C-alpha cells in the first residue's frame, strides 16, 4: 500500500529569521506528490540519502526508531524511544518490539519527523499536530523545525521502527530537490514551491513569484543524461618496471644522474603512493588519487643520490647548487618527486657521490657516513609524466569495457572524459594523432586505444524550453514548447519554432495573442484550453477598381485618439563606498587601490539625472507665458471641461487624475525632479488654454484671440474640405466631438493596460534597483558576504584576501547596473524628442504628415500630464459614408478641354457636377468652376458635357 | 526611380550562460551560483532584444487595416506596375523582391526565428501597394475609396505645383519614362550586390559578435586548461577549484561584453526601424512636403519593397 | 621560399585557420648552399 | 590553413610583408578592398647604458 505525500516533508532549512521573503534554497527535502509506502507491521527498511517518517497515532503504538547499518548488536547503532525522549547509541541486541558514547533522558496526533545524516550529525526535524482523520494522511502543509542534532558518527544504511504490542506509518525518501519557501509577515513558512514538480511549478521559481502572468517564458532547458559508462585504453598486460628503480642496487651521482624511460607498460602508481618507505612524495603534475584514472605518453624516470638538505632543491621554480649546477627541472615541470633517506643503505665514508632544465652536464665528492639528517644522503627519483595529445603508452590498471556506438554515453578514452554521442567518422588522423579538436578547443574526435578507427564525439541532445500560459489568475493549466527539436525525438504540434505540446491545433486563425514564433500564436478559449493557430494579419477587402468610377464620402465623423509617450526615469544615485564597504574602513582602504572607478560611476548617474529635467522641460516648456481660459466658456457647442483643470483639485483635470490613478540604507537614493506635478500641470493647462482661445498664433508669436468656431473653419479648410462644411453641421460637429471625449474616459478609467507603456518603464527600474541590491548577498568566491564576519574571524593577512574578493564583485555590479541605465536613458531621450515634437507640430499647429499626430485628417490635438510622461489627444476628422460616382478627367464644351480648379467632375447617372475630393457636394459647372487647357483631341477619357457660361 | 534601403530588425540570439561557461559540468555549475543573478540578468537582456525585433518589423510593415488586393484587369493608364506586384507563380513575392532576397545572405549559442515569416511580409507590402496603387491616400487615412490612377496622378501632380492639364497632355511619356525607371532598377539590383550593403553589414556584425564570443572558449585566463573536463580529471577539488575560477570569470565577462554589444547595436536598429516607419506613413500612405525625405526631386509617391531583414523604398 | 614550416602538435584539425608562433624558417630567407 | 583532410595546404608569415601582416591580422588569407590598422611601428634599443 501506498499514498500520496502531497505537499508533506518541507523543514526550516536553517534557524536565521526572515519574514515577508520568498527564500530560494536546495536541500534534502521529500518531492512533493511523491509516494510513500504505507505501513499498518515492524519491518526493516532502506535510510537511503535520508528518511521523511509520519505517523498517525490514537494509543501511543508508535512509539521508536532503530537506525544503523545491519541492525543486530554488531555494528554501532542509535536508539531512539519515546514512552520521556530517550536516546541511545549502544550496541544494543534487538522482531523487536516495546512492550554508549551519547546518552539523553528527559486518528487524533499526526506526527511527521525528517532524518538525514551528514558529516556524522544525525539531524532530526519534527512538528505535531492536532488531526481528525482514519483513512489516510491528512493534506496540508506545515513546515517542520528542527528538534535534535545528533554528534554520533554513526554511519546508518537500514532503519526499523517500534510498536507496542497490547497506527499506520508512512515512509518517503528525500532527494537534493530545489524549493522556494514563502515565509509570512511572522517568519512562518506558509507556502512552498517545488521547482521540479511541474512546468508552472518551474516557471515559479525562475520568476522568483508565486504568481505567473499572462505569456511565453523561457525558464529552462531540456537536456538527454547518460545511459552508461565507456571505459577504454590499450589493450596491453606489461606491467611497468618501478621496481627496477626504486629498488635499484645503486643510484647515479647528482652531476651525472641516471634517465630511464618507461613505456609500452600498464603504471600501478598506489604502490609508490602507498609505499611507507619513502620520506617524500610530491606531485607537482596531478593529483595523486587521480593519476590511477590517467594515460601517458611517457614516463620518464631520473635516478640520483644527494645531500639531505638538497633534497628541497628538486622540484620546479628553484635555484641552488644542485638546481642550476648539476639537475634542474622547468618551471612547468609535470610530474611527481620521489625521495627517501639512506644512510643505512649507501653511507658507509662513501665517497661515491659527486656533485659540481635535463641537462646532464658531464666537481667534488661527499663523504656520506651513518653518523653524520640534513648531511645524510638521500636517493631521489623524479618521475617526469607527459599529457602531450599524442598516442599514449602508459595506462593506469583501469579495465576497459566495450564500446557502444549511437548512444549517449559517459566515455573516458586513455584519461580524456566526457559525455556525449560516439559514431563512426570520416576524419583522416595522421599516424601521430590519436584526438582531433573544435573551434571551441573541445574534442571532435578520437581515435578508439584499442582499435585504429576515428570516433566523432557530438554533444547529446539539447535544447532550450518555454512554458506557454495564460496568467494563474484565471488558470494554472500551461503548454511546453521545446525549442528547435523534432517532436518524434522529444496533443503535439510540430512548428518551425520548436515542438509545442499540450496546445490544440486549430484551422482558425486569431488576431496574435502570446506569440511562439514563425507565424504561430496561442490564446485560452473555449472548457476553456490552451490553443494554437497561424496568425490573420488582419480581414481581407478587395477595391472595386476601374478607370471611370470614383468614390466620394458623403459623411464624416470626429475621432479622439489617445497616443502616450514616456518622458522621463526615475533620477537614482549610488554611493559606491557605502555600498561596497558599507561602515568599513578596512576595505575601504583597498577600494582606494581602484583608482578611480567610483568617480565615473557618481559622473555617469549624475549626467543622467540631469537629463531627466531637461527631457522634461523639452516636452512641457514650450509656452512663452502661462495663458488661462475666460471665466465665461463658450466655444460653440464644444465642451472641454474634461481637459481642463478642476479648480477644486494640484488642479489636475479630470482626465489626468485618471491618468495618475494608473501608473505606479545600501548607499542607494532617489532624486526628485525639478520640476512637481503642480508645475507640469501648470504647463499644459498654460498650452491648452492658449490653444483654446488663440489656435496656433500662441506658438507662432503673439495669442491673438480667435472664435473658436473660427479656428475650426481655418483646421477644415487644412484637410481639404470647405469652411461651409464646418459651419452648417456645426452641431453635428460639436456633438461627434463632445461625445469621443466621454468615450476617452470610460476607456482610462476601466483599462489599466492603457498605460502600460509609462508603467514599463516603471517596472524595468525598480528591477533594476532590486537586482543590485540582492548582488550584496553574494559570496563571489569569499567565506561570507558580510564584511563584519570576517573581519571579526579572520587576521589581517588572510582577511583582505577576502575582502578582495567582495570588492571586486560589488564593484562589477555597480558597473553593470550604470550601464544599463546609460542605455535605457537613451530610449528615454529618444522618446523625449518625440514627444516634444508632437507638442509643436501636432498641438502648437496643424500637421500635414500622415499618422504623425494620428489616424484620419489631423485638426488639433491637446496634451495631458502623467506619471513620468505625457499623454495626447488627437483629434481628427475621419470620411465615414460613401458613395459610387462616375468621373472623367475633363470636359468638352465647344472642343476646348475644361479642368476643375478644384475638386472633381462626377456624374449622378443623368448630369456632370464638381465637387470637392474629401466631402460630396455637387456644383453647377460654369466657367468660374473651371479653366480651359489644351482640347479634346488630346485628353484621354474626356467627356462631353454643358458649361454653363454667367 | 531611386531606391532607399533601411535595416528594420536583427538576429534575435539567445544565449544559456549555464551551458556557455559549465557545459555539463556540476563541480563548476556549483560555483557559479556564488556569482548572484549575472546570468538572470544577461537573459533577460537578451530576451528583451529578441522581442523588440518583432515589434521593429512590424511598425514598419503592419501599417495597413485589412489586406488589399488589385483587380484581375490591370490598367492604370499606361502604368506598368507587373514588377512591384506579387507574381502568383512564386512565397508570393514580386519579380524585384526576389532580386532583393538573393543578394542579402553546442556552446549554449541558439537563434529564435521571427514571428512574422517572409510570406506574411510579403503580404503586408502587397496589401500596402495594391491600396496606394487603386486608392491612392485614402486607404491610409480612413476608407480605401477607388480612384483611376491617372486622376490619382493628377492629384500628385497639384502638390508639386504643376497644373494638372500636364499630366494629362503629356501622360503617355509620363507613363513611359516611369515604366523605363522601373526596368532600370531591376538592371542594377540584379548585378550590383553592394547595392544592399546596408542590410548585409547588419548579418556581418552579428556573426562576427556569435563567432568571437564561441572563439573565447579557447581561451586559458591564466588557467593550466580551457577545458574543465581536463583540469577535473587531473586536479583534486581543492587545487582544481581554483583552475576553475580563473574560466569562470574570464568566460562570464566575456558573455557580458556580448550582451552590452548586442544592446548598443539593438538601439541603433530602433532607430532605423523607426525611420523606416516613418517613411511607410509619410512616403507611401501620402505624399511628402518634406525636402529629400522621399527621394531628390519633388516627391509623387513611392512603393515598399520587403528585403532580409529590412525594407526598401522606390521612391517616384 | 615557403620551405621551413612544420605541425606545430599533434592534434588533427580540418577546415580551419590556426595561428601559431614556433621557431619556423621565415619564408623568402635565404639558406647556405653548399656541394664539403 | 588546414584543409577538409587536416593537411596544412598554405600559410602566411605574419612578419614576412605589410599584405601577410594584414592577412594574420583579419584571420584570413584574403584582404578586401580597404585601409586597415595592422601593427605597430616601434624603435628599438641599440646598447645598454
Ligand atoms: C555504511 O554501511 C553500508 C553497509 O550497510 C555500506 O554499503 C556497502 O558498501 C559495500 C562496498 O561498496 C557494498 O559491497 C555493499 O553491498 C554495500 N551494502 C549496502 C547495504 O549498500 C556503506 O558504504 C557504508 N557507508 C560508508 C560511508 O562507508
Ligand atoms: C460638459 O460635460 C460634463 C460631463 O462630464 C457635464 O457635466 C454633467 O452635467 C449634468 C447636468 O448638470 C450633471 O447631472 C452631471 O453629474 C455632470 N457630470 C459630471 C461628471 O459632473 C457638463 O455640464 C457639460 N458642460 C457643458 C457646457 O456642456
Ligand atoms: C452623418 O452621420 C451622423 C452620425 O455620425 C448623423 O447624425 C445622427 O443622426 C441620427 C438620426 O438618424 C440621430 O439619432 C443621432 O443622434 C445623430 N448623431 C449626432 C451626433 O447628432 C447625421 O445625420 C449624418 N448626416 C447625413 C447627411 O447622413
Ligand atoms: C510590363 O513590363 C514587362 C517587362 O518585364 C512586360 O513583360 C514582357 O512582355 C514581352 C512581350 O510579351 C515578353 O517578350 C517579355 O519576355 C516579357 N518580360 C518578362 C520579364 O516576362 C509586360 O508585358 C509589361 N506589361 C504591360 C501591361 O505593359
Ligand atoms: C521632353 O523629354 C522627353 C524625353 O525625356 C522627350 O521624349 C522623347 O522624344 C524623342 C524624340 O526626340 C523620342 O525618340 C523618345 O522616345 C521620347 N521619349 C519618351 C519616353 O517618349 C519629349 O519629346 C520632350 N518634350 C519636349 C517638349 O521637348
Ligand atoms: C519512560 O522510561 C523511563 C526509563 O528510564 C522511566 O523512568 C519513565 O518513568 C518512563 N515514562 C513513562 C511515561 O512510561
Ligand atoms: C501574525 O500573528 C498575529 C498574532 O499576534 C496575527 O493576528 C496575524 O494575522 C499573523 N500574521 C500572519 C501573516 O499570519
Ligand atoms: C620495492 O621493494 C619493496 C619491498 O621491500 C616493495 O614493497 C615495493 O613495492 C617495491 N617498489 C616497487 C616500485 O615495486
Ligand atoms: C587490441 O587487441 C587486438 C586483439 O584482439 C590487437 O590486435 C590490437 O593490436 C590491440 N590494440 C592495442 C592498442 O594494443
Ligand atoms: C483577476 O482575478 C480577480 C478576482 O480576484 C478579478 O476581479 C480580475 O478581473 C482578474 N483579472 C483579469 C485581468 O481578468
Ligand atoms: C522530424 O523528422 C521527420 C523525419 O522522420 C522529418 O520529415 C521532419 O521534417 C522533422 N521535423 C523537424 C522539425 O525536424
Ligand atoms: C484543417 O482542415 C483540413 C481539411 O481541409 C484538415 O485535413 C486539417 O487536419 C485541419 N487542420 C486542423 C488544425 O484542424
Ligand atoms: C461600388 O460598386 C462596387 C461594385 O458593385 C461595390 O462592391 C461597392 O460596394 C460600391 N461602393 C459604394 C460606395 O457604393
Ligand atoms: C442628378 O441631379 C439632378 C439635380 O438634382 C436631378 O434632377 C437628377 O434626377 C439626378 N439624376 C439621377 C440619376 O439621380
Ligand atoms: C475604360 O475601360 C474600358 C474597358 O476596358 C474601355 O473600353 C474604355 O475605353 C476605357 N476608357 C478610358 C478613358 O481609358
Ligand atoms: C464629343 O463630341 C464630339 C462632337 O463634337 C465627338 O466627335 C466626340 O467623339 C465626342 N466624345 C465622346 C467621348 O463621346
Ligand atoms: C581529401 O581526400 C580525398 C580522397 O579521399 C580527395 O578526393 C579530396 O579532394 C581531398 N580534399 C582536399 C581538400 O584535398
Amino acid at each position: 500500500a501506498y499514498t500520496n505525500s502531497f505537499t508533506r516533508g518541507v523543514y526550516y532549512p536553517d534557524k536565521v529569521f526572515r519574514s515577508s521573503v520568498l527564500h530560494s534554497t536546495q536541500d534534502l527535502f521529500l518531492p512533493f506528490f511523491s509516494n510513500v509506502t504505507w505501513f499498518h507491521d515492524n519491518p526493516v527498511l532502506p535510510f537511503n540519502d535520508g528518511v521523511y517518517f509520519a505517523s498517525t497515532e490514537k494509543s501511543n503504538i508508535i512509539r521508536g526508531w532503530i537506525f544503523g547499518t545491519t541492525l543486530d548488536s554488531k555494528t554501532q547503532s542509535l536508539l531512539i524511544v519515546n514512552n520521556n525522549v530517550v536516546i541511545k547509541v549502544c550496541e544494543f541486541q534487538f522482531d523487536p518490539f516495546l512492550g554508549c558514547t551519547f546518552e539523553y533522558v528527559s486518528f487524533k496526533n499526526l506526527r511527521e519527523f525528517v532524518f538525514k545524516n551528514i558529516d556524522g550529525y544525525f539531524k532530526i526535524y519534527s512538528k505535531h499536530t492536532p488531526i481528525n482523520l482514519v483513512r489516510d494522511l491528512p493534506q496540508g502543509f506545515s513546515a517542520l523545525e528542527p528538534l535534535v542534532d545528533l554528534p554520533i558518527g554513526i554511519n546508518i544504511t537500514r532503519f526499523q521502527t517500534l510498536l507496542a504490542l497490547h497506527a499506520a506509518y508512512y515512509v518517503g525518501y528525500l532527494q537534493p530537490r530545489t524549493f522556494l519557501l514563502k515565509y509570512n509577515e511572522n517568519g512562518t513558512i506558509t507556502d512552498a514551491v517545488d521547482c521540479a514538480l511541474d512546468p508552472l511549478s518551474e516557471t515559479k521559481c525562475t520568476l522568483k513569484s508565486f504568481t505567473v502572468e499572462k505569456g511565453i517564458y523561457q525558464t529552462s532547458n531540456f537536456r538527454v543524461q547518460p545511459t552508461e559508462s565507456i571505459v577504454r585504453f590499450p589493450n596491453i598486460t606489461n606491467l611497468c618496471p618501478f621496481g627496477e628503480v626504486f629498488n635499484a642496487t645503486r643510484f647515479a651521482s647528482v652531476y651525472a644522474w641516471n634517465r630511464k624511460r618507461i613505456s609500452n607498460c600498464v603504471a600501478d602508481y598506489s604502490v609508490l603512493y602507498n609505499s611507507a618507505s619513502f620520506s617524500t612524495f610530491k606531485c607537482y603534475g596531478v593529483c595523486p588519487t587521480k593519476l590511477n584514472d590517467l594515460c601517458f605518453t611517457n614516463v620518464y624516470a631520473d635516478s640520483f643520490v644527494i645531500r639531505g638538505d638538497e633534497v628541497r632543491q628538486i622540484a620546479p621554480g628553484q635555484t641552488g647548487k644542485i638546481a642550476d649546477y648539476n639537475y634542474k627541472l622547468p618551471d612547468d615541470f609535470t610530474g611527481c618527486v620521489i625521495a627517501w633517506n639512506s644512510n643505512n643503505l649507501d653511507s658507509k665514508g662513501n665517497y661515491n657521490y659527486l656533485y659540481r632544465p635535463f641537462e646532464r652536464d658531464i666537481l667534488q665528492s661527499y663523504g656520506f657516513q651513518p653518523t653524520n639528517v640534513g648531511y645524510q644522503p638521500y636517493r631521489v627519483v623524479v618521475l617526469s609524466f607527459e599529457l602531450l595529445h599524442a598516442p599514449a603508452t602508459v595506462c593506469g590498471p583501469k579495465k576497459s569495457t566495450n564500446l557502444v556506438k549511437n548512444k549517449c554515453v559517459n566515455f573516458n578514452f586513455n584519461g580524456l572524459t566526457g559525455t556525449g554521442v560516439l559514431t563512426e567518422s570520416n576524419k583522416k588522423f595522421l599516424p601521430f594523432q590519436q584526438f582531433g579538436r573544435d573551434i571551441a578547443d573541445t574534442t571532435d574526435a578520437v581515435r578508439d586505444p584499442q582499435t585504429l578507427e576515428i570516433l566523432d564525439i557530438t554533444p547529446c541532445s539539447f535544447g532550450g524550453v518555454s512554458v506557454i500560459t495564460p496568467g494563474t489568475n484565471t488558470s494554472n493549466q500551461v503548454a511546453v514548447l521545446y525549442q528547435d527539436v523534432n517532436c518524434t525525438e522529444v496533443n503535439v504540434f510540430q512548428t518551425r519554432a520548436g515542438c509545442l505540446i499540450g496546445a490544440e491545433h486549430v484551422n482558425n486563425s486569431y488576431e496574435c495573442d502570446i506569440p511562439i514564433g514563425a507565424g504561430i500564436c496561442a490564446s485560452y478559449q473555449t472548457s476553456q484550453s490552451i490553443i494554437a493557430y497561424t496568425m490573420s494579419l488582419g480581414a481581407e477587402n478587395s477595391v472595386a477598381y476601374s478607370n471611370n468610377s470614383i468614390a466620394i464620402p458623403t459623411n464624416f465623423t470626429i475621432s479622439v485618439t489617445t497616443e502616450i509617450l514616456p518622458v522621463s526615469m526615475t533620477k537614482t544615485s549610488v554611493d559606491c563606498t557605502m555600498y561596497i564597504c558599507g561602515d568599513s574602513t578596512e576595505c575601504s582602504n583597498l577600494l582606494l587601490q581602484y583608482g578611480s572607478f567610483c568617480t565615473q560611476l557618481n559622473r555617469a548617474l549624475t549626467g543622467i539625472a540631469v537629463e531627466q529635467d531637461k527631457n522634461t522641460q523639452e516636452v512641457f516648456a514650450q509656452v512663452k507665458q502661462i495663458y488661462k481660459t475666460p471665466p465665461i466658456k463658450d466655444f460653440g457647442g464644444f465642451n472641454f471641461s474634461q481637459i481642463l483643470p478642476d479648480p477644486s483639485k494640484s488642479k489636475r483635470s479630470f482626465i489626468e487624475d485618471l491618468l495618475f490613478n494608473k501608473v505606479t540604507f545600501n548607499g542607494l537614493t532617489v532624486l526628485p525632479p525639478l520640476l512637481t506635478d503642480e508645475m507640469i500641470a501648470q504647463y499644459t493647462s498654460a498650452l491648452l488654454a492658449g490653444t483654446i482661445t488663440s489656435g496656433w498664433t500662441f506658438g507662432a508669436g503673439a495669442a491673438l484671440q480667435i472664435p473658436f468656431a473660427m479656428q475650426m473653419a481655418y483646421r477644415f479648410n487644412g484637410i481639404g474640405v470647405t469652411q461651409n462644411v464646418l459651419y452648417e453641421n456645426q452641431k453635428l460637429i460639436a456633438n461627434q466631438f463632445n461625445s469621443a471625449i466621454g468615450k476617452i474616459q470610460d476607456s482610462l478609467s476601466s483599462t489599466a493596460s492603457a498605460l502600460g507603456k509609462l508603467q514599463d518603464v516603471v517596472n524595468q527600474n525598480a528591477q533594476a534597483l532590486n537586482t543590485l541590491v540582492k548582488q550584496l548577498s553574494s559570496n563571489f568566491g569569499a567565506i561570507s558576504s558580510v564584511l563584519n564576519d570576517i573581519l571579526s574571524r579572520l587576521c589581517p593577512p588572510e582577511a583582505e584576501v577576502q575582502i578582495d574578493r567582495l570588492i571586486t564583485g560589488r564593484l562589477q555590479s555597480l558597473q553593470t547596473y550604470v550601464t544599463q541605465q546609460l542605455i535605457r536613458a537613451a530610449e528615454i531621450r529618444a522618446s523625449a524628442n518625440l514627444a516634444a515634437t508632437k507638442m509643436s507640430e501636432c498641438v502648437l499647429g496643424q500637421s500635414k504628415r500622415v499618422d504623425f499626430c494620428g489616424k484620419g485628417y489631423h485638426l488639433m490635438s491637446f496634451p495631458q500630464s502623467a506619471p513620468h510622461g505625457v499623454v495626447f489627444l488627437h483629434v481628427t476628422y475621419v470620411p465615414a459614408q460613401e458613395k459610387n460616382f462616375t468621373t472623367a478627367p475633363a470636359i468638352c464644351h465647344d472642343g476646348k478641354a475644361h479642368f476643375p480648379r478644384e475638386g472633381v467632375f462626377v456624374s449622378n447617372g443623368t448630369h456632370w457636377f464638381v465637387t470637392q475630393r474629401n466631402f460630396y457636394e455637387p456644383q453647377i459647372i460654369t466657367t468660374d468652376n473651371t479653366f480651359v487647357s489644351g482640347n479634346c483631341d488630346v485628353v484621354i477619357g474626356i467627356v462631353n458635357n454643358t458649361v454653363y457660361d454667367p
